[PDB]
């Protein structure tokens, strides 16, 4: 199942690489399917002038394939970001934050031109939420913000022996009702003390390509 | 002369310490006399939390013991400096960086007492630049979206906050709706905090005038 997996995930990555047609700042996400995506970039080395990474995670991996990655301050803006997501429903808004880079990715979304989301089925859904919400919060406000996400009617649940490359903790949300991703996105973002949270919605994706069972591709 | 006015100011907040309580000290010049003042109030005070390590040094310098905020729980009293504060309570604060912990120790407060010298009080804020807390990968980024609101944002150079982040100072900034502007820079990703705290505005403000009185607003 998990080979399986691999597999459909690896299809998507590939497929999205072939986004990568002129000479760009080419942004790069996080996560097990961005991971093949890393691998497939060989490939296209004459067209990425510069590359910009939503981890330190992917700055290792692309390092280590011979790929200067540049600061986002040095970098501008980007033409084309690429990464993965825990869940997409049907108008491409997400939840990430599955890996904990979610801030840098959200970031990395809000300067890019294009954002192509990289998916396998199995996180294709039609309401958000059965994957708990990251939300990546300042340490000293984490009591404070558990229990206001209580009061919305969520379950936070605060992940141990992780701490973000922003120096942050995270707390993962269950039994969220989100309906309308951008309406509690916008909600989530005024509570004191939260950094990030992993609805992307208020800016979803451009294009969310998605490898079926059948290892077909098709482009939401 | 500021000083002096600060040091009555503070003094006349600590006043509010009357029963046993979980307080929340601030940060800056204004609330270092309050400091000073707290041992004359250490039966009264059972629990202290901090809103910078600042003042956590000062704190323990003095023999009190400070406890983070997730294991006290909630605060019983907030009390806290401003770099302006208008008519309606509103403050900008983050003239000295610990802007972010500073609003999370007002959010978990029952109540936030802000001291201040008469310099401080004006009738729209926006004069003293606006602090905005920021993802340092963000920072260019950021500063683009605040020009675009015809702001003018100057990197504070060799700072780095206690949560490891960077600060923008803003000038040119027309707030004359806090809250509607607060809650716009929420939004903009990549910022952590910015310095407007109107949303959740100041319960009591003790102003110090220049006669060396008290104006409770
Ligand atoms: O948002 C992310 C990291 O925070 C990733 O894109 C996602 O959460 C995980 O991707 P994958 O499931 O392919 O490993
Ligand atoms: O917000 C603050 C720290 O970030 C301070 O309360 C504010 O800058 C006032 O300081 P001072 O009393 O030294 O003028
Ligand atoms: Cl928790
Ligand atoms: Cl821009």
């Amino acid at each position: 199942k998990k080979n399986n997996q691999d597999e459909l995930k690896k299809l998507a990555a590939t497929e999205a690489a072939k986004s990568i047609t002129t000479e760009i700042t080419l942004g790069v996400g996080t996560g097990s399917t961005v991971g093949f995506l890393i691998e497939e970039l060989v490939n296209y080395r004459d067209k990425i002038k510069t590359v910009v990474s939503s981890s330190e995670d992917s700055t290792r991996k692309l390092k280590a394939l011979g790929f200067d990655v540049v600061d986002l301050n040095y970098a501008g803006e980007i033409d084309l970001y690429i990464d993965g997501a825990d869940e997409c429903n049907n108008h491409k808004e997400l939840i990430k934050g599955g890996g904990a880079a979610l801030t840098r990715e959200k970031i990395c979304v809000a300067a890019a031109k294009k954002f192509i989301c990289i998916i396998d089925e199995s996180k294709k859904v039609n309401t958000l939420g059965n994957f708990p919400l990251p939300i990546e919060v300042i340490p000293m406000a984490r009591s404070y913000i558990a229990r206001q996400i209580v009061k919305l009617g969520g379950q936070p649940v605060y992940r141990e022996q992780t701490i973000t490359d922003n120096g942050n903790v995270i707390l993962d949300v269950y039994n969220l009702k989100i309906d309308n991703p951008l309406k509690l996105e916008t909600e989530l973002n005024q509570i004191t003390g939260v950094v990030t949270n992993g609805i992307f919605a208020l800016k979803p994706a451009d294009t969310v390509i998605m490898a079926t069972k059948d290892s077909n591709i098709v482009v939401l």
